[PDB]
Order: structure tokens, then C-alpha cells, then sequence
């Protein structure tokens, strides 16, 4: 398979160079209706590249010929970056989706001292997730000279010591002129080399869209857009999603699994038998349209029969209040999580608001707005709505 192997965060601010650096990477310059794809209960949007080596000179780039030489290189492989809007998105994405990224780039600015509020969070995210195939990029050199540049090189490294980012290389880089790029993307194959995954588990695969591609009024059945997290998706392959298509009874919502059949997977941009972890893989199914249509199941989580994560109606969770650096003057001071409280849960891909039913030691009763499909010991994204708006203010592991 020619797919992506791994998902490698961009983890940095807004526009330190991560634009610039993550559009230096994938080579894409034209003005991108990928956006259209992008993530809409976690905001993760994913953007290919071809790790290509040149033959002639041996310096790693991402495009069909060397930027160095001019000749022709060699595929080595086919990776994809992951990022999201803003940074309360990216910090919800991490905290809820660790299992979505394979390594992670920190983009540091060399052009300021001493680590930015966000920069400090992001690697709080990582130590956190236990996300330890680190590079950094200490990116726009071409700005300052070669002493403060050298001097925000020292500052890094003691920022990151005692980290899972400790052993991460520091890679000088100007996004601009293009200038120290073969050796990021060197690192990227040395030191977020694609993981040794078991083929043979139970197939996993986060939904993040879902969609009806019948033109616009042969009928294709329903498409799932998501991320394989765990074994792998074959053509024919009978299929249940959980939590399913809703109905009312006694007036009331509930949730039925459905079980469909695979006729199509894509992945890399195109169609094949077989998909596998790393990147987005579109989902061709035998589903009756109406009900992926709209992004119905977003959210749901897709197995073989008799394979998947239970559901869940309400959540225990042994919760982890976050030390936050990044808001207002006492928009730092978390206070304590009260009986009838809404919260706001992300966890996988699923969105539900949680209603605080009851209080234990470190730990919280929610009864759920929508049912959710996880295991035990998974991670949920906890956030509270300050002023109107949501703020990530901690994360709890799923308790039996
Ligand atoms: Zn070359």
C-alpha cells in the first residue's frame, strides 16, 4: 500500500511558521477545499506528503524531484500531518485523540526568548498523552542572528529536559528559504519511524465524517471518513458500528448498532483492497444513504461483529484537573467540578455533553447527552463553558 504510515502532529503556535513550515512540507501552495474534510466534533484536519529520497546527492525532500540537485528521487514513504484550528482545538485534540498521532513536530520560535503560555501547554498535552517520537523545529533563523539563536537553543533544551521531548533533536529551520528542510524531514524518518503494528488485532477505526456521495438531486450505499486506530479494513469485510442509528422508545432516544458490509476503501487518494493505520481512509459501505447522510455517525466507532468497545449511557471518570498557563487572570484558577454541572466530553472522535450526576475522590458521576463508544481506561477531554465559550480544563480516564 502506498497510504500514509504515521500521523505527525503540528504541534505550535498559530503562525510561528507552522502554516509556512506544514505547507513547506506537503508542497501545497495553491489557495484548499480540504478543508471541507476537516474534523467537526475535534477540529483534525489531515494533509499527506511523499517522503522521496534523491539518488544522486542523498538528501530527503517531499517532492518528485530534489530540490538540491534537480533529479529525480525515490519514494521512501507516504506520511500525513494532522493539526486543527487554534490552539483550545489542538490541546482537545491531543487530550482526546492521542491514539490519532504516531509522533509530533514542536514548533518553537527562535525569533522569542523564553517559551510562550501555548508552547509550555503543548508539551504538558505530550507528557500527558505519553507522545514521546518528538522533533522540534526551532523555526524562522532567518530572523535573528547567530548569537540569540544559539541562546533560545539553550533555553529549549532546558525546557524540555525531564520531558517526554528530552531526547527530541532541535532542527534550525527557515521555512522560507527552504533551508535546513532535508534534515527535518531526515528526522521525521528517524526518529517518528512507522510503528511496528500487529495487522492481526481487532480492527478499529474512529469516525470523523460521514457522508452521502449519491449525486446531487449507480447508488453507492453510505461513506464513513475516519482513522483506522487498530488492525486493519478490507473490501468485503462485514462490519458493526456503535453506537448506531437512534430511535425513540417510550418516549425516550436510544442507540442500535448497525452491521454493515465494505465495498470500497480509500486511502492516499486513491482506491484499495486493503487500509491500514495513518492517514484518513474513506469507508464505502452497503448502508442505506439517509443514515450517514449530514455526518450522522461521526463520532461512532467501527469493528468486526462481536469486536468493539462497549457503549456507555453515563461515564465514571477518575479526573485530572489541568495547571493551565494560557487565559485570563483567574481563568488559570480551575475550580472544583460541582453536582449538575454540563460539561463538555471529547473522547476518540464522539462529542457529548455530560451532566455531573455525582462526586467521588478525584473523580466524577456524568450521565451522558449521547451514548459513546469506548474502553475502559480510555481518555475524555473535560471542558467547562466560561463567559459562552468552551475551555479545556482537564481530562478524565474512564473508570469501570
Ligand atoms: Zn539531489
Amino acid at each position: 500500500s502506498r497510504q500514509a504510515e504515521v500521523n505527525i502532529g503540528m504541534v505550535g503556535h498559530v503562525d510561528h511558521g507552522k502554516t509556512t513550515l506544514t505547507k513547506a512540507l506537503t508542497g501545497v501552495w495553491t489557495d484548499h477545499s480540504e478543508e471541507l474534510r476537516r474534523g467537526i466534533t475535534i477540529k483534525i484536519g489531515f494533509a499527506d506528503a511523499e517522503i522521496r529520497r534523491c539518488p544522486n546527492c542523498g538528501r530527503y525532500s517531499t517532492s518528485p524531484v530534489c530540490p538540491y540537485c534537480g533529479h529525480e528521487t525515490e519514494f521512501v514513504r507516504r506520511v500525513s500531518f494532522i493539526d486543527a484550528p487554534g490552539h483550545e482545538a489542538l490541546m482537545t485534540t491531543m487530550l482526546a485523540g492521542a491514539s490519532l498521532m504516531d509522533g509530533a513536530i514542536l514548533v518553537i520560535a527562535a525569533n522569542e526568548p523564553c517559551p510562550r503560555p501555548q508552547t509550555r501547554e503543548h508539551l504538558m498535552a505530550l507528557q500527558i498523552i505519553g507522545q514521546k517520537n518528538i522533533i522540534i523545529a526551532q523555526n524562522k533563523i532567518e530572523l535573528v542572528d547567530k548569537e540569540k539563536a544559539l541562546e533560545n537553543y539553550r533555553q529549549i533544551k532546558e525546557f524540555i529536559e525531564g520531558t517526554v521531548a528530552e531526547n527530541a533533536p532541535i532542527i534550525p529551520i527557515s521555512a522560507l528559504h527552504g533551508a535546513n528542510i532535508d534534515v527535518l524531514v531526515k528526522a521525521i524518518e528517524d526518529f517518528i519511524p512507522t510503528p511496528k503494528r500487529d495487522p492481526n488485532k481487532p480492527p478499529k477505526m474512529l469516525v470523523l465524517r460521514s457522508f452521502d456521495v449519491n449525486k446531487p438531486g449507480k447508488l453507492v450505499g453510505g461513506v464513513l471518513d475516519g482513522s483506522i486506530v487498530q488492525g486493519k479494513l478490507k473490501v468485503g469485510d462485514e462490519i458493526e458500528i456503535r453506537p448506531g442509528v437512534p430511535y425513540e422508545e417510550h418516549g425516550r432516544i436510544k442507540y442500535e448498532p448497525i452491521t454493515t458490509e465494505i465495498v470500497s476503501l480509500q486511502a492516499g487518494g486513491q482506491f484499495v483492497e486493503e487500509a491500514y493505520p495513518g492517514g484518513l481512509v474513506g469507508v464505502g459501505t452497503k448502508l442505506d444513504p439517509y443514515l450517514t447522510k449530514g455526518d450522522l455517525m461521526a463520532g461512532n466507532v467501527v469493528g468486526k461483529p462481536g469486536k468493539l468497545p462497549p457503549v456507555w449511557d453515563s461515564l465514571r471518570l477518575e479526573v485530572h484537573l489541568l495547571e493551565r498557563v494560557v487565559g485570563t487572570e483567574q481563568e488559570l484558577k480551575v475550580e472544583p467540578i460541582k453536582r449538575k454541572e454540563v460539561l463538555l466530553l471529547n473522547v476518540g472522535t464522539a462529542r457529548t455533553m455530560g451532566l455531573v450526576t455525582g462526586l467521588g475522590k478525584d473523580e466524577i458521576e456524568v450521565k451522558l447527552q449521547i451514548p459513546v463508544c469506548a474502553e475502559p481506561g480510555d481518555r475524555v477531554a473535560i471542558s467547562r463553558q466560561i463567559g459562552s465559550r468552551w475551555r479545556l480544563i482537564g481530562y478524565g480516564i474512564i473508570k469501570e
